[PDB]
């Protein structure tokens, strides 16, 4: 496998063009500093620290580079994560599957792995590169992450034998997609096994008693939903009608002489609307971005009622423990969160739920908030036990910084030590892979 | 206006034969029976007595004759319902309302009306049957009903200056909608003035602090929804296509010798598939069948989440009377009960919404388990300041019948009367009709 992208640059202009492109898509929005609910809701998790919105692949290598999430690692063995964070971010992650086999690249920690990926997103991540069908100019589609190959297959759809539309849709599902750290060397597993709805892998993850972390605030043990927007999509009515990725997301388009391609530069789909959207409707494009965005809006709305539910809900469980309630009367509360909270998660951990599968979204929310429901009753029947019977009152979490300071963290601290590392070590490592022929002299 | 429909059936066969035939769609099925929380949601109002799911137009007289819930009137000045219950069901509404005006036609008792208003739901109801043009089989649509006139242009769409295709879903509008009864009189009025979702008639009827009744277990004062399918088909992404309520359930269709005229047969879309969806989409019929009713599930789903909620609402809050709750105590909670309820019920009012507008109804679903969240958590703290601090338990709620007895309903007795009045009082209504010439001999 070729991870050096420049390496097709000349064979394959058109692509690595457009390819190329996704670095003008570089706004970084911090996700937290517009809803600091979130912060509560992740508190004692990477994700109360530092949460953005998604930007271009292009920044992929930099971005897991630069959170707050992956730390200051010292070295090869320190830093709170492990392999598994290159996994959806570089071709790297290919070679290395391919030199050391895949339990040979989940071994170990993040910082183990900073001088050997090194390139970014790129063509040997969706493309048989090797393939002497490749050069001719033919796709060669594949799946360069044999966990999502297994995913693919526990869901009925091999790759191997799925159709051309259906392969293009699933080489965006080898990251875009909930996903779970599974045994000691923490490798990369979609909980599709059960099924891809959110009931299938609450209960997927039960059978397992899974947890991705305890919320420090309620003590309970948590699951974190990502980013599922393969799922979420075969759910949604595009799915269901197999308008693939590719139709929005990646349109066919012209050479300045008219040679048809594939646009490479992965974004929004608006930005390009008559070869996307208009090639299937007949709306005009402000229409069509109108209900786009009133769907954004509904869901927002509905999103943040759940999330002060939750809110309330930590804080609450927190003031029982404060008041010496034990695990045996936690424990059905807790059960209540868990679920609550992981369906809220799962409903809008993607920012595309309002487009790709609404309806989805919304479902979701509400069971989300059935589950909330039942927690906050519990719970102030608990307190009731414990003599308290007022409204537990919340500290003030009006900005991402006085949340952050309310659930603990010594924020200058860990930028402090981040910038540090930043400065530092990276530039080690692009050294490091430039000496040994990873990265491009 | 002419009322008697028999009038027509010589110069307009196709729509006479295909409008009478709405009485093979007679299969009348109790939704009480199949829900039985409504009976608690319901408590204190005529709809926890006898609640069924909508059938033909051709049933609509004898079914508000039929229901439980208009009662065994001794006279015309008796009986717990007003005149404009008729409002909805017979073009005799349009020959009182031009013969006596408005004010005069809502005045008075149901009761009044039995011997007024005997015809079946039909053309006077839709169509300016007076115009010479409707002889010569031009359509002539017009709104028969001048509250619904004002509503239209309470929403910016006059009738008289909407385009052909909005006026076909404005005469379904005259009945197809969330009403109350405004005023001494009770006329009918759509309380449309801030807008037609669900937040604007929830303000609006706070506004001028309006209760259709007191929930007889919570002492809430409750708003009742009603089939809003105008509102929520408008809200839902075929009206926002303008795909009008013709274009599914009144289709355009052939005689047997080609002719071309709309289908009067107004029932299940799908029951005539090639001549609705069909004409705008390519999918087959059981690929659209069993996405409808997979929405059908998902909203039905999340619709008794809600219901168990709100049922556990309306009894912990009678715990909470009996347990000395003052009014001032109660008032919160009966605000949050009150929103709550009104919009799960708006949610799913509609028996169409799952087709018309899935999304909007998950969205109100979600908004309603929010305030229901809102109620019972505030109960708990309520009952504890009683000394009480264990769960509420419910009456055994199981089957329409068991509910109906445990909030207090006396039905064989309420049948047995109910019974005595259809068969003996019924006739004597006709038989007065058509002496005076109201009613086909
Ligand atoms: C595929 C299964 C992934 C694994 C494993 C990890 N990430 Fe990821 N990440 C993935 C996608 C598809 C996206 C974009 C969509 C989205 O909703 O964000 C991302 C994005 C990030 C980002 C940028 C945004 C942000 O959160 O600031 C970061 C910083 C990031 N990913 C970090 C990260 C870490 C630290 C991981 C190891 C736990 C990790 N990702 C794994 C897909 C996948
Ligand atoms: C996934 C995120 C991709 C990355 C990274 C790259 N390519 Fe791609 N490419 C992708 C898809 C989904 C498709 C379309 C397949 C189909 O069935 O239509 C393609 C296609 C190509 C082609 C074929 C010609 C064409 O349709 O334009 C070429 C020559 C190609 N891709 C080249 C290419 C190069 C050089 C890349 C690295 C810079 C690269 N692709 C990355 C998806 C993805
Ligand atoms: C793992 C190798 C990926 C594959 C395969 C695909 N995507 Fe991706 N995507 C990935 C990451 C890690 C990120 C976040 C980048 C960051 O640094 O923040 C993304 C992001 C996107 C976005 C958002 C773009 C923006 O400008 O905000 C889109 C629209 C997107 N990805 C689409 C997409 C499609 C359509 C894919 C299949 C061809 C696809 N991605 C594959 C990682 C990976
Ligand atoms: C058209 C029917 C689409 C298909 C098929 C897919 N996506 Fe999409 N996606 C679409 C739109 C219109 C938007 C933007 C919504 C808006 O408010 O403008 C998106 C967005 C995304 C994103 C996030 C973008 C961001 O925050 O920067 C991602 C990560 C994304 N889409 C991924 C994605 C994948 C993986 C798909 C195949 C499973 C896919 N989309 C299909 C429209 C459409
Ligand atoms: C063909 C490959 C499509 C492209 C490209 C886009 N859409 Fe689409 N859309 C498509 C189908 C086949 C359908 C189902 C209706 C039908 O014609 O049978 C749809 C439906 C929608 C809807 C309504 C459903 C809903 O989710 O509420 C919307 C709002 C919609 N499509 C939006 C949309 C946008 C914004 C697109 C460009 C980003 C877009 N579609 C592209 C097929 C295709
Ligand atoms: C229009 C503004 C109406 C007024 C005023 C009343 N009704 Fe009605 N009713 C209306 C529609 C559009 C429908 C069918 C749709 C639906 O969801 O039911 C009905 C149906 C009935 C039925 C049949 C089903 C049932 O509940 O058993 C009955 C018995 C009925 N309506 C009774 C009724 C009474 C007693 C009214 C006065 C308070 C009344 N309706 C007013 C529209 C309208
Ligand atoms: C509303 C529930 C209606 C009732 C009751 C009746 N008609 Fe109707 N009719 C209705 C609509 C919505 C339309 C279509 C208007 C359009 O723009 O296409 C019609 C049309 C007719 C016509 C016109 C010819 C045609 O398109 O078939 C005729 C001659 C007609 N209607 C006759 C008719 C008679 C005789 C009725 C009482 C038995 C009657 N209609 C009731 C809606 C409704
Ligand atoms: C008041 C005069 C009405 C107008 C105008 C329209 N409808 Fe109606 N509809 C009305 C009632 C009172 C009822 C319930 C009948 C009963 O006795 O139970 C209904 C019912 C329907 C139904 C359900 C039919 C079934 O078989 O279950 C549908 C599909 C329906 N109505 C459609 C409809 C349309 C499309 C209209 C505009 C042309 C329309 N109705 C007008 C009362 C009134
Ligand atoms: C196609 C896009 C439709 C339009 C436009 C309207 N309706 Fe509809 N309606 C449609 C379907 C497919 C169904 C049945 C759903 C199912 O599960 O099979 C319905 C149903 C109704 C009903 C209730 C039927 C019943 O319980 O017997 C009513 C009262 C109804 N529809 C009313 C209605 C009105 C008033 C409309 C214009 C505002 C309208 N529908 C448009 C499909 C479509
Ligand atoms: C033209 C007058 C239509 C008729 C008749 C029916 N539908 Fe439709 N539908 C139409 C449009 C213009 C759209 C939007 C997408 C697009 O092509 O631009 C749709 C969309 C749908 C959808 C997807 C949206 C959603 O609500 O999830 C479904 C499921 C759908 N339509 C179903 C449907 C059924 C069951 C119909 C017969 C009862 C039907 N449509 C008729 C236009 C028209
Ligand atoms: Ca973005
Ligand atoms: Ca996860
Ligand atoms: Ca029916
Ligand atoms: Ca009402």
């Amino acid at each position: 496998v070729e991870a050096k992208n420049e390496t097709f640059a000349p064979q394959h202009p058109d692509q690595y063009l457009s390819w190329k492109a996704t670095s003008e898509q570089s706004e970084r929005v911090d996700a937290l500093a517009e809803d600091p609910r979130l912060v509560i809701l992740w508190a004692g998790y990477p994700f109360s620290r530092d949460y953005n919105k998604p930007r271009g692949h292009a920044f992929a290598v930099t971005d897991v580079r630069e959170t707050l999430r992956t730390g200051a690692p010292k070295n090869a063995e320190d830093g709170p994560l492990p392999m598994a964070c290159w996994s959806c971010k570089s071709p790297d992650v290919a070679r290395l599957i391919q030199k050391d086999g895949e339990d040979g690249y989940f071994h170990g920690k993040w910082a183990r792995g900073g001088p050997e990926i090194v390139n970014n997103l790129g063509c040997a991540d969706c493309h048989n590169t090797a393939s002497p069908e490749f050069a001719k100019g033919k796709p060669e589609l594949t799946l360069s992450r044999p966990y999502a190959a297994r995913a693919m297959e526990a869901i009925g759809k091999p790759f191997e034998k799925a159709g051309r539309f259906d392969q293009q849709s699933m080489v965006c599902g080898q990251c875009h997609v909930e996903y779970y750290f599974d045994g000691k060397n923490k490798a990369v597993k979609f909980p599709w096994d059960d099924g891809m709805k959110v009931e299938n892998m609450e209960q997927y993850y039960d059978k397992i008693a899974f947890s991705d972390w305890t919320n420090s605030l309620s003590k309970t043990p948590m699951l974190k939903a990502q980013h599922p927007e393969y799922e979420t999509w075969t759910a949604g009515i595009h799915g269901k009608n197999n308008v693939t990725c590719i139709d929005c997301h990646m349109p066919k388009v012209q050479n300045a002489e008219g040679k048809l391609y594939t646009d490479h530069k992965i974004g929004n789909p608006f930005d390009n609307f008559a070869q996307t959207c208009a090639n299937c409707h007949t709306q005009d494009k402000a229409a069509l971005q109108k209900v786009v965005a009133e769907r954004k809006q509904s869901i927002n709305d509905l999103k943040i009622k759940v999330e002060d539910q939750l809110v309330h809900a930590h804080f609450e469980a927190k003031a029982a423990l404060d008041a010496g309630a034990t695990e045996a009367e936690m424990k059905p509360i807790q059960d209540d969160i868990r679920h609550a909270q992981w369906r809220w998660d799962l409903a809008i951990a993607s920012h595309g739920i309002h487009m790709h599968a609404p309806e989805e979204g919304l479902r979701m929310l509400g069971t989300a908030m059935d589950k909330a429901a039942d927690a906050r009753t519990k719970l102030a029947r608990l307190l009731a036990t414990k003599g308290i019977t007022h409204e537990i009152q919340i500290p003030d979490i009006s900005t991402k910084e006085k949340a952050q300071q309310a659930i603990g963290l010594n924020m200058e601290q860990i930028k402090a030590e981040k910038q540090d590392f930043i400065k530092t070590v990276i530039p080690q490592w692009e050294e490091q892979a430039r000496k040994n022929g990873l990265l491009s002299q």
